[PDB]
C-alpha cells in the first residue's frame, strides 16, 4: 500500500469526471429525450407497468432503464444529470464486475489493466455518458459475463458457484427486463458457440439450469403478465413489431464502430486475439462473446451502433490481459502509434468546422472545431506524460495514458454541446412556458419533439403521422388528432392551444390557418391560435 495515495487520486479523479461530466449537456434527441421523457412521465403517474410517450402507450422497449431513472427522479429530482444516471451506473457496473472477473481469473494487475481499458474506451466511456438504453443492457450483460467467469472458477466452493449462477442468471432476467429477448437470446448463442469450440458438455451442468432458470423467470414474468393483462395488445406487439424508422445497412456496419470505438487499444488488437487461443478457458469465453455478439449484430437487418456496446467489457478483459504481457517498449510502440493517430486527429479537427448537418448552422460545428481539437490536444498530452512516465512501468504509464484517453474523449463529448444545445430547444423553453399552462394542448403537428416536451414538462399531443407513437395513436385515438386536416377545425374553432411543427410544416399550413409564432429555433416553430399567448406580431 506504498504508492495507493495515487490510485485513491486517480479513481477521484475518475469519479468526479464521470458525474459532473453527466450534468453539462443538453438533452440530444432521440434517445435521451425519449427515455428522460418516458421516465418523467411514469414518474408524475405512478403508473411503473404502462409505459407511455406523451402520454401515448409506448411498446417498444421492456422499463428496467425508465425504472432506475425514475427512482433516480425521486431522489435527486428531474434534470439532464439524473436523466443520464441509469447509464452512468451501468457504466461503473461494467468496469467493476469486469475487472473483479479479471482479478479472480488474471491477478491484481490484469484487473487494473481491465479498469483501465473499459474507461479508456471512447464506446464505453461516451455511451456510459449518453441517455440509451444501449449501456444500460451493456451493464447488466457485463454482470451475466461476468458473473458467469465468477462462476465458474475452479477454486471456488458450490457455494460460490451456486451463488454466482443464479446472479448470472438474475441479470440475464434483469437483462430482459431492460431490452427483451437479446438479453437471453445473445448468451446463449455465447455459450453454445463455446461449447462447440472447446467441445466441454459438462458445462451445462455448472449452470444450475433448473434453479438459473426459476429465478429468471421470477424477475422477468411479473412486469410482462401485469402490462399483458391490463394491455391484451401488448404481447403481439412487443414480440411481433418489426419496428423501422426513417435499415440496410452492410455487414460491415460495426467494423469502423468497434475499431473507433476501442481506438485507444487498436494497437493491441491482434494481442487481443493471442489472448484467448492461448478446465474452463475465460479468455476464450470473453473473446466468443465479443466475435458472437459482433457477428450477430453484424448479420442483422435493423443496425444501430448502440448494439455493439455489449462486446466492451469482454474486450476490457481481453485487454487486460494483453496489456498484462507487455514489456516497456512494447508500451512504447503503442504510445508512438497513438500519439501519431491522435496527432492526425488534431490536424483534421478544422474538418469538421466545415460541416453542417441536422439542419443546425454551420457556426455550431465551428465552435465544435476547436473542442474537438482540445480533445485531441490533452490525449497528446496524456500520451507524453505516460512517455515519460514509462521509466517507473508499464502500468503507471498505461494509467496515465487510459486517464489523458478519458478526458479526451470526454471533452469531445462535452463539445457536442455546442450543436446539441440548439437542437434541445431548451432555449426557447422558457419563452414557451411563460403562457403554456399544463391543462393547455401542446399539438405535434407531424413531428415528435423528443427534447422540447421533456423542458416544458409538458406532453405533446400528436397530430397526424405520429411516427414510433402511431401504435399508442391507434389504440387510444380519444387522445390524439388523426390528421391535420382535424387539426384545423380544432385549431380554428377548440379550446386555446400551442403547437409545435417544422418550419417547412408552418409554410404549408400558412395559407390554410392563420397562427401567431409563440418562439423558434433552427429545427422548430411554436404557435398558438390565439394572439395573447405571443408576441406582437
Ligand atoms: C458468492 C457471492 C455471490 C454474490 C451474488 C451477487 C448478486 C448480484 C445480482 C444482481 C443482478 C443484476 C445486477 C444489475
Ligand atoms: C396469434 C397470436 C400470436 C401472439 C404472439 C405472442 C408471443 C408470446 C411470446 C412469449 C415469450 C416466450 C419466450
Ligand atoms: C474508473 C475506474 C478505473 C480504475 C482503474 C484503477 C487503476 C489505478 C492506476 C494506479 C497506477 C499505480 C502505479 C503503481
Ligand atoms: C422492437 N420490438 C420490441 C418491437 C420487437 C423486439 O422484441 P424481441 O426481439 O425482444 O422479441
Ligand atoms: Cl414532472
Ligand atoms: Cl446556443
Ligand atoms: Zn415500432
Amino acid at each position: 500500500s506504498a504508492a495507493t495515495g495515487w490510485v485513491v487520486l486517480f479513481v477521484a479523479v475518475a469519479l468526479v469526471v464521470w458525474f459532473v461530466s453527466l450534468d453539462m449537456r443538453h438533452l440530444v434527441g432521440p434517445d435521451e429525450g425519449r427515455y428522460a421523457e418516458i421516465s418523467r412521465e411514469m414518474f408524475a403517474s405512478g403508473d411503473w407497468v404502462t409505459i407511455r410517450y406523451n402520454a401515448l402507450k409506448y411498446f417498444e422497449k421492456p422499463p428496467f432503464h425508465m425504472w432506475v431513472t425514475v427512482v433516480g427522479y425521486e431522489l435527486f429530482g428531474l434534470g439532464e444529470w439524473q436523466a443520464r444516471l441509469a447509464v452512468a451506473l451501468s457504466g461503473l457496473l461494467g468496469i467493476g464486475v469486469s475487472m473483479m472477473a479479471a482479478r479472480r481469473w488474471f491477478g491484481a494487475r490484469a484487473a487494473a489493466f481491465t479498469g483501465l481499458a473499459l474507461l479508456a474506451a471512447p464506446m464505453w466511456s461516451v455511451a456510459a455518458h449518453f441517455n440509451t438504453l444501449d449501456m444500460t443492457l451493456a451493464g447488466v450483460m457485463s454482470c451475466v459475463l461476468a458473473f458467469m467467469l465468477m462462476g465458474q472458477h475452479p477454486d471456488a466452493s458450490v457455494a460460490a458457484r451456486r451463488g454466482w449462477m443464479v446472479a448470472c442468471w438474475a441479470a440475464m432476467g434483469v437483462a430482459i427486463l431492460t431490452k427483451g429477448l437479446v438479453g437471453i437470446a445473445l448468451p446463449g448463442l455465447v455459450l453454445v458457440v463455446y461449447t462447440l469450440v472447446t467441445r466441454d458438455w459438462g458445462l451445462w451442468r455448472r449452470l444450475h439450469l433448473a434453479l438459473g432458470v426459476v429465478v429468471m423467470l421470477v424477475i422477468t414474468v411479473p412486469w410482462f403478465y401485469l402490462v399483458s393483462v391490463r394491455n391484451p395488445e401488448f404481447p403481439n406487439f412487443f414480440f411481433i413489431h418489426e419496428h423501422w424508422q426513417r435499415r440496410s445497412g452492410s455487414v460491415f456496419y460495426f467494423l469502423p464502430l468497434v475499431i473507433g470505438g476501442f481506438l485507444p487499444w487498436a494497437g493491441i488488437f491482434p494481442k487481443l486475439w493471442t489472448a484467448m487461443r492461448a478446465r474452463f478457458r475465460p479468455a476464450l469465453m470473453a473473446g466468443i462473446w465479443a466475435i458472437a455478439i459482433f457477428v450477430f449484430f453484424s448479420i442483422s437487418r435493423s443496425k444501430l451502433p448502440g448494439y455493439i456496446v455489449p462486446v466492451i467489457p469482454a474486450l476490457g478483459i481481453l485487454a487486460g490481459v494483453a496489456l498484462d504481457r507487455l514489456s516497456p517498449r512494447s508500451w512504447g510502440k503503442q504510445l508512438i502509434g497513438m500519439a501519431i493517430v491522435a496527432a492526425c486527429g488534431l490536424l483534421a479537427s478544422p474538418v469538421v468546422a466545415t460541416l453542417n448537418a441536422n439542419h443546425i448552422p454551420n457556426s455550431f460545428y465551428r465552435a465544435y472545431a476547436v473542442w474537438v481539437a482540445v480533445a485531441f490536444v490533452v490525449m497528446l498530452l496524456g500520451i507524453a506524460v505516460a512517455r515519460l512516465l514509462l521509466r517507473r512501468g508499464v502500468l503507471p504509464s498505461v494509467a496515465v495514458y487510459a486517464m489523458g484517453m478519458y478526458l479526451g474523449f470526454t471533452v469531445a463529448l462535452l463539445g457536442h454541446e455546442t450543436v446539441g444545445r440548439p437542437a434541445s430547444g431548451a432555449d426557447i423553453a422558457p419563452q414557451i412556458a411563460q403562457k403554456l399552462t399544463p391543462e393547455m394542448p401542446l399539438y405535434g403537428v407531424q413531428m415528435l419533439d423528443h427534447t422540447l416536451p421533456f423542458y416544458l414538462r409538458h406532453p405533446l399531443m400528436m397530430v397526424g403521422q405520429a411516427d414510433e407513437l402511431t401504435f399508442g395513436a391507434t389504440v387510444e385515438p380519444q387522445r390524439v388528432v388523426p390528421d391535420v386536416d382535424s387539426f384545423t377545425k380544432l385549431w380554428k374553432n377548440g379550446q386555446p392551444a400551442m403547437a409545435v411543427m417544422s418550419p417547412d410544416t408552418y409554410l404549408a399550413l400558412a395559407p390554410t390557418l392563420s397562427m401567431y409564432v409563440v418562439a423558434r429555433d433552427w429545427r422548430r416553430v411554436v404557435v398558438a391560435n390565439v394572439a395573447s399567448l405571443a408576441g406582437p406580431q
